[PDB]
This record gives structure tokens, sequence and C-alpha cells, in this order.
């Protein structure tokens, strides 16, 4: 892949009918901007699109690959970033997703501090309902906090950032990864859909604080500490005693326990009905 990428007819698009736009995201994945696609007839559309940097490696190259790949595996739901396109031959590799003009989810609750008691327990259930479908997918998603959860246009939740190929390292906004953890990933690294769950309840806390930071100034040794202790946070004010508890079941010390993303979403869509 380092001289040339295999082809994939049924996603190729020709560079000529992209055209790429400001930036939207950098990190060490790459770089995402946004771009005008024409004809995914000659209907234009206003994608993202992912490629490398130009200080990435031949294994950078293959991280993306690979995550273009398990897009393209895991197929498409509503509420998931979607693989769209991809220009892959004679150039850099494009990879070309669904555009979320509102940000991410914890930018769109800040701003919105505007939102309904429903507004909220419907992106929870979005939220739920893009991860039942990706556990389904057999994907384990590994980060799943507010910042991961896209909005559209439209107001449609999309989980980003599932298909990806250091406690300390904080995030842009400068907060701990590490607080969105499920205690057997962080102590024993053991990930699976449950440990997920766990941290579907703090992005159920971070919804209900409208955009809040867990466990503000605490670093990560505290934490280690208090997760020790089996300390859970405080119920956030606004926040019915039910939606309390589906977040302190996803908080259960035992993950067999913790409900499932298919039962989160059974208790979220009858909750949203009732709300
Ligand atoms: N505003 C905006 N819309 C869409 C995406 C991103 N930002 C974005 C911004 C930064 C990083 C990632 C992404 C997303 C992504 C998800 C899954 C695969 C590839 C890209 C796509």
């Amino acid at each position: 892949s380092e001289y040339e990428l295999p082809e994939d007819p049924r996603w190729e698009l020709p560079r000529d009918r992209l055209v790429l736009g400001k930036p939207l995201g950098e990190g060490a994945f790459g770089q995402v901007v946004l771009a005008e696609a024409i004809g995914l007839p000659n209907r234009v559309t206003k994608v993202a699109v992912k490629m490398l940097k130009s200080d990435a490696t031949e294994k950078d190259l293959s991280d993306l690959i690979s995550e273009m790949e398990m897009m393209k595996m895991i197929g498409k739901h509503k509420n998931i970033i979607n693989l769209l396109g991809a220009c892959t031959q004679d150039g850099p590799l494009y990879v070309i997703v669904e555009y979320a003009s509102k940000g991410n989810l914890r930018e769109y609750l800040q701003a919105r501090r505007q939102l309904s008691s429903k507004d909220l327990v419907s992106c929870a259930y979005q939220v739920a309902r893009g991860m039942e479908y990706l556990a389904s997918k057999k994907c384990i998603h590994r980060d799943l906090a507010a910042r991961n959860v896209l909005v559209t246009e439209d107001n449609v939740m999309k989980i980003a950032d599932f298909g990806l190929a250091d406690y300390y390292k904080k995030t842009t906004n400068g907060r701990l990864p590490v607080k969105w953890m499920a205690p057997e990933a962080l102590f024993d690294r053991i990930y699976t859909h449950q440990s997920d769950v766990w941290s579907f309840g703090v992005l159920l806390w971070e919804i209900f604080t409208l955009g809040g930071s867990p466990y503000p100034g605490v670093p990560v040794e505290e934490l280690f500490k208090l997760l020790k202790e089996g300390h859970r946070m405080d119920k956030p004010s606004n926040c019915t005693n039910e939606l309390y508890m589906m977040m302190r079941d996803c908080w259960h010390a035992v993950p067999s326990q913790r409900p499932t993303f298919k039962q989160l979403v059974e208790d979220l869509d009858r909750i949203v009905a009732l709300t």
C-alpha cells in the first residue's frame, strides 16, 4: 500500500468530483476537512474527508485503511457517521464520510444552556440506538463520550470514531478520557460492549448536565482512588431519579449486571414517550 492501494469500485470517487475545503479537525489521526462531493447524480453534497497529514508514516496509512475497511463491514445506520466514498487511487487516501454541521454533542449542549427535557432524553436514545447497532456489528467503541457524538444540521446524533484502529493525555478541551472508562477496562484492560455501557452512563451524565465536565479537577491518581472506593457521581439537578438509576445501573461494578444497549434502547424509548 506504500506504492498503491487495492481498488474497490463500489466506493471509489473520482478526484475531479471532490473539492476539499476548510479544516474540521486535526489530530495524530491525520486531519479532517469539509468538502463538496459531486454525485455520490450531478447532486452536490457537503461531506467530511479524513486523510493523512504530511508527516504520517506507513503504519498511519494502514490504520486509516483499516478504519475505512471497518466502516465498510459495519454498514449504514442513521445514528453513526457513515462511510460515503473514498479516493484510494493515484494520490493520497481520502475517506469520505457524512458531515455534522452542529459540532460534537458537548458543544451542542453547552451552546444551548434551547433543549426540552424530551430533547435530552431523545439525545440519549439516539446515542443508545447507534451503540446498539454498533454492538450488533461487533464494534466496541472504547471512548464513547459526548465529544465523540456529532450532531447534524437536522439534529441527528451520530457516533464518530467507532472504526478506529496513556492515562495522562488530555483531550482538546483539557479533560481526561479515563473519566469515561469502565473499571474493568481501566484496571484489568477488559473492553466489552458492557464497558462501553459504563461509558454511556458518563455520557448520560454529560447530557443531563448540559455538557458538564466529569470529576472536574481530579487527576488520574485520584480518579483511580475514587473508582476503587466505589464512588459514583452525584445525581445532576434536573434529572429524574429514573434517569439517575439508569446511570447508576450503567455504573454497576459488575459488567453483566449493567444493562445492555438493547435494554438501554427499550427503556429510553419508553422514557422518551412519557417525558
Ligand atoms: N463536523 C464534522 N462532521 C463530520 C465528521 C467530523 N466533523 C470529524 C471531525 C474530526 C474527526 C472525525 C470526524 C468524523 C469522522 C467519523 C468517523 C470517521 C472519520 C471521520 C466526521
